[PDB]
């Protein structure tokens, strides 16, 4: 009576400084895509997403529009809730760091860190960038001017303002983590996606880590982050609180009435830890080497699978509102699905992905209408499908079983690539197999066996409507709701849609009604490029 572990992902929590952006909706979107593809293969699923709500930085931000840090927070915070249900995302769950489950864990880990003997009081000497909310080195520093126009410092990675510090603050012991961390990743393979990002990280950890500032003085945030416990003159560190939201997450026990508790260990919700953390490539040494330190230091078990990722250009530049690019507007104009396939197609995880409306409408008329719509139209035609049913098969040939063969192979190909995770070569192996679905119904041509053998398409049918099925269901992570479109129109039963045991081929009952395209209704339609 044991249960399989519950599939656990995560998205990074977002600064509240700015509107919901495309790199948000990204990040969001890889975390949405594996929860859905795990519900499809029957498992539980928790995935969160979540706001990074504490800091100077927010603090200076909600006095300038004059209400109360913890009004501005929930302001920003809607709008990224907002934003998420306007793209069709199925998180379980919205985390926000002033939540008070969250602010008690981060003083219950702080006492752990603490009691283990992990941190010391020490002291900063050199800069820092409130808007960065980060420590910076000399090499990382350049001259600049300030707001008035006075020659200053500045960082060489954001251009901010460099406030100079030299303060007491509490210190975590990363330097004694070194031996633990590399064997981590020997013993992890896989711990850090893509593979060569894990060859980078190793490398780092050998040239050994400095000890981490995990405090800044109460004064510094203005009361706005969570206080050190027993020393209320110090606050915690904004990325300590922020990184330990997964694991707050992982202990959330919400009621059916919203209200939120956290269990007192991790067992009993069982999904900790995370099968993956999803990241931009710019917080990956955070995620890799600081966030299993502290968790070594805490005694909880260590995350599966790190998976690190780009920032997309628009029109081979570099986005600026002066091109832009509003994900809510470009799923307006091409559909909200088009543009959830293109995002996930265009571009692997290692690489800065390009947007452009000429590549977009090439994949959505070359790939989605051109192979996918036009294979449903196909296969729901009145003149084909005459009875609106799916019809008995009759005898198999050589060239029905090798279409068949490559259908039962698609799961274990398709399975790997999403559990690696590789949606864009689960997206091309998917595509392969829809493109030998219109050769087989082109060869065996239909629209002559309609009035000539009537046994024979019921066999080309049968087998091009399971095909279809099967590939539809392994799409339905990343469309969702063109996916329920085509099982909608197929008749396939909701039972059948879900679950390891529909993974292959020969699942649907002859006899079986299906509901068809009303009249006006294209799944996918080629456009024109402006
Ligand atoms: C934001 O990262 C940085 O600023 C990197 N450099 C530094 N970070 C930190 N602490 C830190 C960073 C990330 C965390 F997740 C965290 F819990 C703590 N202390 C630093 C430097 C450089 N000297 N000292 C003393
Ligand atoms: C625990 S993930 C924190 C991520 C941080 N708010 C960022 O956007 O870079």
């Amino acid at each position: 009576m044991k249960k399989q572990k519950v599939f656990f992902a995560t998205t990074p929590i977002y600064y509240v400084n700015a509107s919901p952006h495309i790199g948000h909706v990204y990040s969001t979107l890889i975390v949405d895509v594996l929860g859905r593809y795990h519900r499809v293969k029957g498992e539980e699923v928790f995935v969160m997403t979540g706001t990074d709500e504490h800091g100077q930085k927010v603090a200076e931000a909600a006095a300038k529009q004059g209400v109360s840090p913890m009004d501005f927070t929930t302001s920003v915070s809607s709008e990224f809730k907002q934003c998420f249900q306007e793209m069709n995302y199925d998180m379980n769950y919205f985390i926000r760091t002033t939540n008070p489950t969250h602010e008690k864990l981060v003083q219950d880990i702080w006492k752990k860190l603490a009691a283990k003997g992990d941190i010391y009081l020490g002291k900063y000497e050199g800069w820092y960038s409130v808007s960065d909310e980060s420590f910076l080195t000399a090499q990382n520093v350049a001259d600049g001017v300030d707001r008035d126009g006075k020659p200053c410092k500045v960082s060489l990675e954001s251009g901010h303002v460099v406030t100079w510090v030299e303060e007491e603050n509490y210190m975590f012991r990363l330097s004694a983590f070194r031996e633990r961390l590399l064997k981590y990743f020997h013993d992890h393979p896989n711990c850090i996606v893509p593979e060569f990002r894990r060859r980078e990280v190793i490398k780092t950890v050998e040239k050994g880590l400095f000890d981490l500032s995990i405090s800044r003085k109460r004064e510094s945030v203005m009361n706005w982050s969570i206080p050190v416990p027993g020393d209320e003159r110090h606050c915690i560190y904004v990325w300590l609180d922020a990184l330990f939201n997964y694991y707050t997450g992982a202990l959330t026990r919400v009621a059916t009435d919203g209200t939120e508790t956290l269990d007192e260990d991790h067992h009993a919700l069982n999904r900790w830890p995370a099968d993956v953390h999803v990241v931009g490539k710019d917080i990956l040494k955070f995620h890799a080497i600081y966030w299993p330190a502290f968790l070594m230091s805490a005694e909880l078990p260590l995350p599966e699978r790190l998976v690190s990722h780009g920032w997309w250009t628009k029109d081979h530049k570099k986005i600026s509102k002066s091109n832009a690019f509003d994900p809510v507007e470009k799923a307006k104009e091409f559909g909200i699905d088009a543009l959830k396939y293109f995002l996930m197609r265009e571009s692997n995880f290692q690489d800065d992905g390009d947007y452009s409306d000429k590549n977009m409408v090439a994949r959505l008329n070359g790939e989605l209408a051109d192979t996918l719509g036009n294979l449903v139209s196909r296969c729901v035609a009145p003149k084909i499908n005459v009875n609106g049913m799916w019809p008995e098969p009759a005898e198999y040939s050589e060239s029905d079983k090798t279409l068949i063969a490559s259908l039962n192979n698609l799961a274990g190909t398709v399975d790997h690539y999403y559990c690696l995770p590789d949606i864009q070569h689960a997206l091309i192996a998917i595509f392969d197999v829809l493109r030998s679905l219109n050769a087989y119904v082109t060869e065996n041509a239909p629209w002559k066996l309609v009035k000539m053998d009537t046994a024979r398409l019921g066999t080309v049918l049968y087998v091009t409507m399971e095909g279809l099925r099967i590939c539809t269901m392994f799409l339905q992570p990343v469309m969702p709701q063109k996916a329920k479109e085509i099982m909608d129109a197929l008749g396939v039963p909701e039972a059948a849609r879900v679950g390891m045991e529909n993974y292959l081929f020969g699942i649907v009952k002859p006899g079986t009604k299906i509901a068809g395209l009303a009249e006006g209704q294209v799944v996918f339609q080629k456009v024109t490029l402006p």
